[PDB]
């Protein structure tokens, strides 16, 4: 169980949205945040919670969709998570 | 240390609050998010709760209890570890940096 | 890899940003957020804070922790907390770069 987070720019969304879902990713949460700096920059969070197994490949499908051709495209850190739990049911990790 | 991180509906909030504040809970911090789980995005609210590992599966128990409604897009939660938690005002660490009496 | 979150009162955005520039902080990305505790404010529901969250190297850590507490605590109620995550990996779009060489310059 593991959380991707990648900070990328906001017009990427879409492109970089479509790919996870082709990636078989079921759900993220996307927030709004400002970037520093290069004085603050209008920047997208995307955070995606994922087996262990595919995280490498989620990064290469992000970095594949998030990438332009300047300075400021964005980051992406992954840490671990210890537990998920799904809200409706009550099912705990593989199952949420 | 354990980092709760519970992606809800957005008028589920106030419950969810109620139900920590009688779990004990002193303090939260909120921020708005969108969501997508089974464009299509929905307006989502995220809860962030840094307790003790003890206290962990209880307060998982009480906010599912809170926010469920029985409905697809109820929401998820994550448990993530946190190596150090400090309280700026005082420099407290620990269950001291998050509870207060 | 550790990162350290640092939600702050809005206001001292400016003076630990400076705290950070002279620390040797490169990058950092601030998101606003709603916050509960004790400060409130019918009466305040949940308050304007900041969310502060830097990506940096073991040993960077406890400096930087000290840098944001030295410049964003007030004495008094409502200065926010900070918190401390393992992280895995860290990556930079652009290149394709890992872990140290994705968050420093
Ligand atoms: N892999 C994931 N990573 C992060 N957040 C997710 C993930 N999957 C779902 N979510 C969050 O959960 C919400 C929808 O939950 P959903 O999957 O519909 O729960 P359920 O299956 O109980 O209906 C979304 O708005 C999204 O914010
Ligand atoms: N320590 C950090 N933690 C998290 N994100 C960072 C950090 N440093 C830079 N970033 C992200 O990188 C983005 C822009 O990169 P920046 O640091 O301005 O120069 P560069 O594009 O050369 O890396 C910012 O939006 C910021 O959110
Ligand atoms: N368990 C928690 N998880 C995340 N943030 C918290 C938590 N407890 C408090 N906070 C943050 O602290 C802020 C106010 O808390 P408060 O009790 O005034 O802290 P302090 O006692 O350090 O002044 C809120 O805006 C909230 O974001």
């Amino acid at each position: 169980m593991k959380k991707i987070e990648a900070i990328i720019r906001p017009f990427k969304l879409d492109e970089v949205k479509i790919a996870l879902v082709n990636a078989g990713i079921v759900g993220m949460t996307v927030s709004e945040v400002r970037g520093f700096g290069r004085e603050f920059l209008q920047k997208l969070k995307l955070e995606i919670v994922v087996e262990d197994a595919q995280v490498d490949t989620v990064i290469d499908k992000i970095v594949a969709a998030a990438r332009t051709g300047e300075i400021g495209d964005g980051k992406i850190f992954v840490s671990p998570v210890d537990q998920t739990i799904r809200i409706r049911t009550g099912e705990k990790n593989a199952d949420a």
